[PDB]
């Protein structure tokens, strides 16, 4: 490989700082409005993090459709994925209503809802099987049936029921819980063993609405999980998979969404698990 070579020369030269610093000059810079009117102030976790107006993704029923979330449509890749801020205790029922809406079959979580003993996410799925979450405002019910308890992740069986029509829809809820509380992960191993078993899951298929993916502001773990997959299927269609330009691919990504990949360390753990997948699609 090249990018492999390529990785060995910004590892050597120290220059991941500056790419990384690149892509923010580069970055699209579209507008927010609806994220900023004064109305939708309290279903916005970051100030400083908003979906644009062009890929945001609207609630359907009748009141305020605005929903601190966008749509990353990945047009050679073929997939999408909506990437989302944590719930906020007031947006719960906003983010389950989004889930139903777009035909989700998945919700990727990549961090726990504390961490270093500060809030990234409200508790927005049910611990246990006899206590059910009932969203009263967007009129959802949400039952834990089960979970799978693992090492490194936690996969839930969700049902989703839309109290409305009493259909009812089952949601795998991946929860990858061993994000480090500072820095990246040394080794991208978990990460893509997590990434495989989200795709083995079905839940990124076309057949699906897109997954929904977060962390607490939805841009970088958040990130990391789209960039790192799309460039594996880039890989995977390309005529040659060497073209593939993850600095290229990450400025495409931000055309639908702000800020994605928060740090150089970050950047430079998405190129590690790019490579360390790439082996792993053979
Ligand atoms: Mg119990």
């Amino acid at each position: 490989h090249e990018m492999e070579k390529e990785f060995e020369q910004i590892d050597k030269s120290g220059s991941w700082a500056a790419i990384y610093q690149d892509i923010r000059h580069e970055a699209s810079d579209f507008p927010c409005r609806v994220a900023k009117l004064p109305k939708n102030k309290n279903r916005n976790r970051y100030r400083d993090v908003s979906p644009f107006d062009h890929s945001r993704i609207k609630l359907h029923q009748e009141d305020n459709d605005y929903i601190n979330a966008s749509l990353i449509k990945m047009e050679e890749a073929q997939r999408s994925y909506i990437l989302t801020q944590g719930p906020l205790p007031n947006t719960c029922g906003h983010f389950w209503e989004m889930v139903w809406e777009q035909k989700s079959r998945g919700v990727v979580m990549l961090n726990r809802v504390m961490e270093k003993g500060s809030l990234k996410c409200a508790q927005y799925w049910p611990q246990k099987e006899e206590k059910e979450m009932i969203f009263e405002d967007t009129n959802l019910k949400l039952t834990l049936i089960s979970e799978d308890i693992k090492s490194y992740y936690t996969v839930r069986q969700l049902e989703l029921e839309n109290l409305t029509t009493q259909e009812t829809r089952e949601i795998l809820h991946f929860h990858y819980t061993t994000w480090p509380d500072f820095g990246v992960p040394e080794s991208p191993a978990s990460f893509l063993n997590f990434l495989f078993k989200v795709r083995e899951s079905g839940s990124l298929s076309p057949e699906h609405g897109p997954v929904v993916v977060h962390c607490s502001a939805g841009i970088g773990r958040s990130g990391t999980f789209c960039l790192a997959d799309t460039c594996l299927l880039l890989m995977d269609k390309r005529k040659d998979p060497s073209s593939v330009d993850i600095k290229k691919v990450l400025l495409e990504m931000r055309k639908f969404r702000m800020g994605l990949i928060q740090t150089a360390d970050q950047l430079r753990f998405s190129y590690l698990a790019v490579i360390e997948g790439a082996k792993f699609i053979m």
